[PDB]
This record gives structure tokens, C-alpha cells and sequence, in this order.
């Protein structure tokens, strides 16, 4: 199951990157990954890391808009058909039946694309890759939950599809600080660049 | 870079699985992943974990053959075009130029398929998924190196493509015992079943 997640502080220190990539507003898309009521409610939303996570994603979204970076959301649909949900059910059960809305502080606006999420990777069973390729966007800024699961899997697919992933270290959260930090170390070492919210904002500008 | 890998003992204790899946010879394919001279030579092949790794993979291959389970190998090609190698070069450099052969103790036979490996996941830029689907094989037994990189990424893709991954805990190796054990814990918790060589052999029979 997803645990009841004990409060923990968002990390400030981030791993060093092996790559020198920088976010370019002409190349990038901002993904807000699985910030649904369902997933967020495994935390106490009034306790760390959630207030600061939300603030950081809000800020990045506002800066993205100002810079002309498209924003895309992922969200799982309720009551997934067992044949379509497939092997996920063997790990997580039948899945959400409610609480599908994106949390209000991160409400999608009319021009923000909302993709249906079927697997850990946002690319699977979705038009994400075709859209990025059609529009010539080859950087994906990744925020949301959970760092070691769909954030990581989406970054791996992006990387393998020749899209530079930028995972925002204080713009994701996870089941624990340990899982969160290990995820960032894995990403920096193997499959993307990790940036702070402040650094990503500076690069976007 | 891939480190010069210090000797370490293959783990015997394996994590518990969340799933109750069992290998079925009518459903399964055995993947021997990146057991090329190039990758193996980052270890001392005469020191643990390599002699036991090789023995275990040899045994599984022989049992697979006896049980009618197809065997498939992956191998990276030498001197990859930078445009095709893409973002990998930013993490690992230009990649191998030599040492492309599968190590002799695991020599492919005439009926064993050899796929060209382009990304961490064996599915990317390959016919693997189409072949599995065409032939109705929906279990993938995974052996080889490195546990936390291509073994993990291949398992993630298989899982997301509705193929049950069985990662052989004492049939893979990695940059360190810690990386190896963490990989197995991740897999058992999130994206496949971990089996010992002995257990996989019993299930195959
Ligand atoms: C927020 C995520 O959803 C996954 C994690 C746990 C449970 C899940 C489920 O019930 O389907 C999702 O697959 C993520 O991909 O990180
Ligand atoms: C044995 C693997 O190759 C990868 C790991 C390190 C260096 C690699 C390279 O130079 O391309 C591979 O991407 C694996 O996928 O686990």
C-alpha cells in the first residue's frame, strides 16, 4: 500500500549533476505529476513537506506561464478497468475510486493539458511523446509525487526518448525523506538533472 | 563512469515479494542482459560475484532450454552514432568501441535471439515487445548486469507493458552489494518478483 506518510522536511541540499544541462524556455514543458487529492491525502497536507512543495510548484507554474513554457498535468482516472490497470493491481490493489481532482492550489487552467495516467511513466498509454516531438519540445521539468515511483519512471522514459529530464528536488515529495533523497541521487547519477526550484526559476528566466 | 567494481558476494537472502507470481514455462522468456565482455570486464571475472553469477545464468539457460523457454540476449553495438546514442553520452561518454561479444561461458546458440541494445530498457528501439506479444509470452525472466540500471529499467518497462518481470537475485550483479540489494528491494516492492536461481529452476520444472 501507499503508507500514511509521516511528516518530513523537503531537502534543501541536492546531489551534484553529471550533466551541465540548463532549462531553456523555448525547449521545455513543465509536468505536474499526480498532484491529485487521492495521492496528496496520504500526507498530512498541513505538515512538511506539503506546504513548501505546493508553494514551489505554484511558483514554477507561474514562472513557466510567464516564460511561455507549456504546463501538463497527469492524473489517474477512478475505477480503472482491471484489464487496463493490469499488473498494478497486484502491487497496489484496485486503485482510486474518488479524490481524482488535482489539488486546488495547483488547479489546471484552460490552456494546461491534462493527461490520463495509466502507468508509472507518464509516457505509457498517452500522447505525451508524440506531443513533445510534434512541438519540438525536448526538455521535461518534472514536479509532483512520488519521487521514487512515477517521477523516476517518467524521467527514465523521457531520458530514453531523448528528452532531457529536470527533476525539481524541492518540487517533488515521496514516502519518506530517505526515499526522496535516494531518488534524487539516482536521477542525478543516471537519468536526468536535479535542480532546485530557485535554480530552475533562474534558468527559465 | 562505470567504476572498477570491487569484489563482493552475491546475495543469498532476497526480499519478500508483494506478488505471488510463479514462472510458467509456457509463458516465459529468459533474458540474458548485457553479458558482454565490455561490461563484465569492469569486474575481476575471477572474483565474486562473477563465477557464481555465470554458473547461475548457465544453469538457468540450460533449464530454460529443457523446458522450452526461449532465450534472448541483449548487447550494445560498438561505436554508436552520437545521434543514436543521444543523452547516454552525457552520462557515460561515447560508449564501447570493442569487447562487444557475449562472454564465452554464456555463448548464444543458434536459436537464441540476439537483440541490439540502445537504451537502459531492452524494449526501447527493439522488437522485444512485438515479439513477446506475437508469441503470447507474458513473463520475462531477467538476468545479467547491472541490477540498478538496465535490469531495473527493463523490468519497469516489462511491468508497464503487462509482462510479469522475474528478476533473479543471484542471477544479476551490480556496481556494489549495496546497489545490488537496493535494486532487488525496489523491484520486489514496485515492479516485479525477485526469485533465487534455485527457486526459478523449481518453478520452471
Ligand atoms: C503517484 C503515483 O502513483 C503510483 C504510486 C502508488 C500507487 C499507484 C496506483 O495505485 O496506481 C500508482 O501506480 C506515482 O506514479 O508515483
Ligand atoms: C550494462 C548496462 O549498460 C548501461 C550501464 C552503464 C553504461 C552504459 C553505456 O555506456 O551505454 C549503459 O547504458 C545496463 O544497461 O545496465
Amino acid at each position: 500500500a501507499i503508507p500514511k506518510i509521516a511528516s518530513y522536511p523537503l531537502p534543501v541540499s541536492l546531489p551534484t549533476n553529471k550533466v551541465d544541462w540548463r532549462i531553456d524556455a523555448s525547449r521545455a514543458v513543465l509536468l505536474i505529476h499526480n498532484m491529485q487529492e487521492y495521492f496528496v491525502h496520504y500526507f498530512d497536507s498541513q505538515a512538511e513537506p506539503i506546504p513548501s512543495l505546493i508553494k514551489h510548484i505554484q511558483q514554477l507554474k507561474a514562472h513557466a506561464k510567464q516564460a511561455g513554457i507549456p504546463v501538463v498535468y497527469t492524473a489517474q482516472p477512478a475505477n480503472q478497468d482491471p484489464a487496463e490497470r493490469a499488473l498494478l493491481s497486484d502491487f497496489w490493489g484496485p486503485g482510486l475510486s474518488e479524490e481524482t481532482a488535482i489539488i486546488a492550489p495547483l488547479a489546471p487552467e484552460s490552456g494546461d493539458v491534462q493527461l490520463t495516467k495509466w502507468r508509472y511513466s507518464a509516457f505509457k498509454k498517452s500522447p505525451l511523446l508524440d506531443w513533445l516531438r510534434e512541438t519540438g519540445r525536448d526538455q521535461l521539468i518534472i514536479t509532483g509525487v512520488y519521487a521514487h515511483i512515477g517521477i523516476l519512471s517518467t524521467a527514465l522514459d523521457a531520458f530514453m526518448f531523448d528528452i532531457q529530464p529536470f527533476v525539481i528536488g524541492d518540487g517533488v515529495a515521496d514516502f519518506s525523506l530517505s526515499d526522496h533523497e535516494f531518488s534524487l541521487r539516482y536521477i542525478s547519477g543516471r537519468t536526468g538533472a536535479v535542480k532546485s526550484t530557485q535554480q530552475a526559476c533562474l534558468e527559465i528566466a
